[PDB]
């Protein structure tokens, strides 16, 4: 849809942050906050596809809009996801050990906007068509 396609990091606010209220080592945090992801979205009927591909460590899920799954994170996070479409907006939220975060994905213009909420913190991420 608005959202399929190949997708490069241009731009990162907060991650560090993020990383942290999250409880993201400093090792991990160091190797994490440099890198500048692609992200690869594609779809197939009810199953939409997401692989985020770095030097130092790939991911993919797939999933079906409202369907709970079970995944591990980069950061090695097994983690309950539920993601769903609302108001153009894929809205992922990951809950483990009584927490939670809130992955919000938006087309606006050219860009991929990836707006991230641990507590108090908000990390927005940026990516461009590659
Ligand atoms: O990066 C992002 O914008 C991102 C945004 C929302 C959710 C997950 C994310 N990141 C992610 O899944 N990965 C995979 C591998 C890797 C290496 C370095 C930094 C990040 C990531």
């Amino acid at each position: 849809d608005a959202f399929v396609g190949t997708w490069k990091l241009v731009s990162s606010e907060n991650f560090d942050d993020y990383m942290k209220e999250l409880g993201v080592g400093f090792a991990t945090r160091k190797m994490g906050g440099m890198a500048k992801p692609n992200c690869i979205i594609s779809v197939n009927g009810d199953v939409i596809t997401i692989k985020t591909e770095s030097t130092l460590k790939n991911t993919e899920i797939s999933f079906i809009l409202g369907q709970e799954f079970d995944e591990v994170t980069a950061d090695d996070r097994k983690v309950k996801s539920t993601i769903t479409l609302d108001g153009g907006v894929l809205v992922q939220v990951q809950k483990w050990d009584g927490k939670s975060t809130t992955i919000k994905r938006k087309r606006e213009d050219d860009k991929l906007v990836v707006e991230c909420v641990m507590k108090g913190v908000t990390c927005t991420r940026v990516y461009e068509r590659a």
